[PDB]
């Protein structure tokens, strides 16, 4: 089909290739196919490439789970019904326990693995979402920043924008932090930047007249969203900068979607983001782990309710597009 890129607001949610996901407070989370997926998640991340078994070599792959119960062209002709209703689809590479750990040379046969995925399932990019251990392992900062820039060229030559997106953890991005070769190797080639803003505890940054402000201070949850993206889109306060344009702010989507890092109250954000907005330098968007934590249960099996996209779905989508 079409590569769809995507050129306003996003808000972008993961979905998970496997079944019933254990949650942090003893929720479950259900596979569910991609046309029930909430269209105002218009990025759908797939996760996730991956080496399965080092048996078939460091080249990372994607199986769709058959536990999913969903055939090969039926997921490619639901990718084609999101691609229709104007929402992208993206491979996200990594996860827990991926294996990832590319030798130089190994960007040529990850550019083919890339290539062939995206042409046979009609992805319209891809996400960067190494778990911790692989940021700094073997040559993965080389290698797929280097086969990533052959895969961009490689649609550029038929005028087609395969999408590049990354969800470094936060803690990552501070000046000449571990994600920084990604970010300056890939620079003009990526679309925008989801990182993660939960699972890192205590970790956050001091203001002065505020004081410590961390991640996992639900008191503070405005003051932290303002200051982490407001370092970020500036380069300030020893972050790396990401240009507001090129920033969503990435965010579980209930309790159970990850240990720390949810927003108890939504108006949190809805201020955060609209001082931004008001400095003249507004985000592009919001991300969340996941839609399926978004249509899973608790431990008592309560519905979550779509809770995430019901709190910031329309508030991000009513906003002006970027510039
Ligand atoms: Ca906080
Ligand atoms: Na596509």
């Amino acid at each position: 089909g079409t590569i769809t890129s995507q050129d306003d607001n996003v808000v972008v949610g993961y979905w998970h290739n496997w079944c019933d996901g254990r949650g942090y407070q003893g929720g479950n989370a259900p596979c569910v196919e991609l046309k029930t997926v909430n269209p105002q998640y218009n990025v759908v991340n797939i996760s996730f490439m991956k080496v399965y078994d080092i048996a078939e070599g460091r080249i990372p792959t994607f199986k769709l789970d058959p536990t999913i119960a969903l055939s090969e062209a039926e997921f490619i002709a639901q990718i084609d019904t999101l691609n229709s209703q104007g929402r992208s689809v993206l491979i996200a590479l990594g996860g827990a326990d991926a294996h990832i750990e590319l030798t130089r040379g190994d960007e040529d046969a990850l550019a083919a693995e890339i290539i062939r995925l995206t042409d046979l399932y009609g992805f319209d990019g891809l996400d960067i979402d190494l778990e911790q251990a692989a940021i700094t392992a073997k040559d993965n900062q080389f290698v797929i920043p280097a086969a990533l820039k052959m895969v961009k060229e490689h649609y550029r030559k038929t005028g087609d924008n395969f999408m590049i997106t990354m969800a470094p953890e936060f803690p990552y991005l501070t000046a000449n932090g571990a994600y920084t070769p990604y970010l300056t190797e890939l620079d003009g080639y990526y679309d925008f930047i989801n990182p993660q803003f939960y699972n890192q505890g205590g970790d956050g940054l001091w203001i002065e007249g505020v004081g410590w402000i961390a991640q996992n201070n639900d008191a503070l949850k405005e003051e932290f969203i303002y200051y982490i993206a407001d370092s970020l889109i500036n380069g300030t306060r020893n972050y790396h900068k990401i240009p507001h344009d090129k920033l969503v702010f990435g965010l579980p989507s209930n309790i159970d979607a990850a240990a720390t890092g949810y927003i108890q109250d939504p108006q949190d954000l809805y201020k955060a983001f609209d001082r931004l907005k008001a400095q003249g330098q507004p985000l592009r968007g919001v991300m969340t782990w996941s839609v399926n934590w978004d249509m899973g249960t608790d431990a008592a099996n309560n519905s979550y309710n779509q809770q995430f996209i019901k709190d910031y779905g329309n508030f991000i989508h009513n906003q002006l597009p970027p510039v």
